[PDB]
C-alpha cells in the first residue's frame, strides 16, 4: 500500500518485534465482511498516526502460523503493540471515531 505495513509469518518478528515504538496490527482474511469494513478506516489511521504508530495486517489464510500465538479466535482483531509487547486488544469491527479513542487511550 502506502502507510500500511504487509507482513507475512516470516516477516512478523522484525516488522512488529523488534519494531522501535507502536504497531497496530489487523488480523483479517478476505471472507470476513467485518475485516473489509474496517481496511479504509486503517488506511485513513494510518495517515493520521504517522509518526505516532505504523498499521500493520496480517492476513490469517494466508499466513496460518502467527495468529494462535496471540490466541487470536474472532476476526478482524487489532492488537496495539508497544515494542513487540501487546498492549491493547480490540475484537471485532469498530468505527473510525471508536478506533480513534482505542489508539489515543492506549498509546499514552
Amino acid at each position: 500500500s502506502d502507510k500500511i505495513i504487509h507482513l507475512t509469518d516470516e516477516s512478523f518478528d522484525t516488522d512488529v518485534l523488534k519494531a522501535d515504538g507502536a504497531i497496530l496490527v489487523d488480523f483479517w482474511a478476505e471472507w470476513c465482511g467485518p475485516c473489509k469494513m474496517i481496511a479504509p478506516i486503517l488506511d485513513e489511521i494510518a495517515d493520521e498516526y504517522q509518526g505516532k504508530l505504523t498499521v500493520a495486517k496480517l492476513n490469517i489464510d494466508q499466513n496460518p502460523g502467527t495468529a494462535p500465538k496471540y490466541g487470536i479466535r474472532g476476526i478482524p482483531t487489532l492488537l496495539l503493540f508497544k515494542n513487540g509487547e501487546v498492549a491493547a486488544t480490540k475484537v471485532g469491527a469498530l468505527s473510525k471515531g471508536q478506533l480513534k479513542e482505542f489508539l489515543d487511550a492506549n498509546l499514552a
